[PDB]
């Protein structure tokens, strides 16, 4: 038993919310909450944009230092970061951007960085400003996703959707 409340439940492991992520993780404090990262960890926008907000610039600012150490990260890839005031960790996961060109089959490789972690709350990878399909990264993920994840969906009409036409 964990404290995520008012997901429906769309396999043994995915569940998904209509719910603002920055609210849903003030409120429960996950282990890790993801972010929809790009490779320069430069969170403008997005639901990137929305939790560094939240943080008043703090994982902005962390994320700075994280680059100058190491450089950008993979499409695909990821790097777990504090948390701050949202979650004890953030997991910064970088879905390809359709806006940029990036192969869409990346998208699996991104949801494989769920796989390292037993619980998380997450948005769908490569959605909203990154131009994807969400249908077909919720698909993505029950396909890739084997821990348990909750997916947090902000707009109603996109969150009734992707229940009706998931198969
Ligand atoms: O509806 C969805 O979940 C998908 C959208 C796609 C566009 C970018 N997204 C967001 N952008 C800005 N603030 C957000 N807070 C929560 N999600 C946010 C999510």
């Amino acid at each position: 038993v964990n404290s995520f409340s008012g997901y429906l439940k769309l396999t043994d492991n995915v569940y998904i919310k209509n719910a603002d992520i920055v609210e849903e993780a003030k409120k429960v404090k996950p282990t890790v909450v993801v972010n929809a990262a790009n490779v320069y960890l430069k969170h403008g926008g997005g639901v990137a944009g929305a939790l560094n907000k939240a943080t008043n610039n703090a994982m902005q600012v962390e994320s700075d230092d994280y680059i100058a150490t190491n450089g950008p990260l993979k499409v695909g890839g990821s790097c777990v970061l504090s948390g701050h005031n949202l979650a004890k960790h953030c997991l910064h996961v970088v879905g390809p951007n359709v806006n940029k060109g990036e192969d869409i089959q990346l998208l699996k490789s991104a949801y494989e960085n769920f796989n390292q972690h037993e619980v998380l709350l997450a948005p769908l990878l490569s959605a909203g400003i990154f131009g994807a399909d969400p249908i077909h990264s919720l698909r993505v993920c029950v396909d890739t996703v084997r821990t348990n994840v909750y997916l947090a969906v902000f707009d109603k009409n996109l969150y009734d959707k992707l229940v009706s036409s998931f198969l």
